[PDB]
């Protein structure tokens, strides 16, 4: 029904075009509110530093628990669910984006890929319910985009939020009937609605065989 | 250096190619990216893009007039066509690395129920064309994808990485920094011992749980 999400990240104007996208009426009507904050706003040190050398050695950074502790402190209840975007998560699928529609509260932690210490989430979770995801098997250097990704596909699942209204979708089409030498299948022109349904099915498997044959 | 273009009736969403990594190789000129608004080809005073499907169904299919003299204009027979669409191929780290190496991606943002099918099919006569699924799940449209392609390329990019490239199917494990108890919460002892040997075995160790926990099909087992 009704949904706030908080963005916590490095790079706060990531975000706003999908702030900005949000329409009117659905904010009016307090059915969403997107806010983003600066993650340096709680640094404590006049560097405002987010990161640190990685205990053990190796490359990169990873951000500091006390940092990200603090912001989540201010901004967390006991009814957030905390949102991790990150390579190394459990699947971001339909399924999840489906579960999160109904949420009252989603707090979405952006960090780079070498990662938020540990730490950062496992305090979390003894007081709220946290989800490291992954949006697909790709690495990206930060959090941002996958929240983008994220905030879309839970959105655009509460009615009247994003103002729109197994096996893969096959090809669509539309005016003019031939084009550039390709004609629109004519069954589509049929008026057999049983039939384009079937040719509709059959489109349908054969792009899941080609494209995606782990699905059947 | 490489070209992308984006071509989308949402040139603002595209915005956030300024900020971090991919911002970052722009100024460094390793990359140039421009945003084209698709409605810079339509020729009607409604800018119309889209129209009612064939055969039926809800919602509207994108226009191919608009789109092919959209890509008439932009692309060439070098270009590699990206169309995002949860029908696609899959987007992985492997196809990052291949696009890694092109001179010139145009990336081709749907909205409503997607492009009209001649328009992939009739540039791939042209140009090679490549319709990607960057995960199992549906958006209003493709530019929030054009954003994690575009991100998931560039930080591969010869000039980005430097000597990294010249020196995987698991998932990283846990990462801790300074300071070492926090909250009462400790970090791994090994990860401070200096034991380099201990420490990469914990490491492998930790990526190789994690990874049957999160993701077991990596390992080759039921999801």
């Amino acid at each position: 029904g009704s949904m706030k999400i908080d963005v916590v990240t490095i790079f706060p104007e990531y975000l706003q075009p999908v702030r900005q996208s949000l329409p009117g009426k659905a904010i009016d009507a307090g059915l969403v509110d997107v806010a983003v904050h600066d993650l340096r706003r709680w640094t404590h040190d006049v560097h405002k530093s987010v990161d640190d050398s990685p205990y053990g050695g190796g490359p990169g950074m990873v951000m500091k628990p006390t940092v990200w502790g603090d912001a989540l402190d201010e901004i967390c209840t006991s009814e957030t669910l905390l949102v991790v975007p990150t390579p190394a998560g459990y699947p971001f699928t339909q399924e999840t984006a489906w579960q999160w529609s109904t949420e009252d509260h989603l707090v979405i932690a952006c960090g780079r890929y070498e990662g938020i210490d540990q730490r950062v989430a496992d305090d979390a979770a003894t007081r709220m319910r946290v989800r490291e995801v992954s949006i697909g098997d790709y690495v990206l250097n930060g959090g941002e985009a996958a929240a983008l990704v994220i905030i879309e596909a839970v959105l655009r699942l509460v009615p009247g939020v994003l103002g729109n209204a197994s096996l893969l979708e096959g090809p669509s089409y539309t005016r003019p009937p031939s084009w550039r030498g390709m004609d629109v299948p004519p069954v589509l022109l049929s008026g057999d609605h049983a039939k384009i349904a079937a040719w509709r099915a059959e489109q349908s498997r054969q792009r899941t065989i080609e494209r995606r044959p782990d699905l059947l």
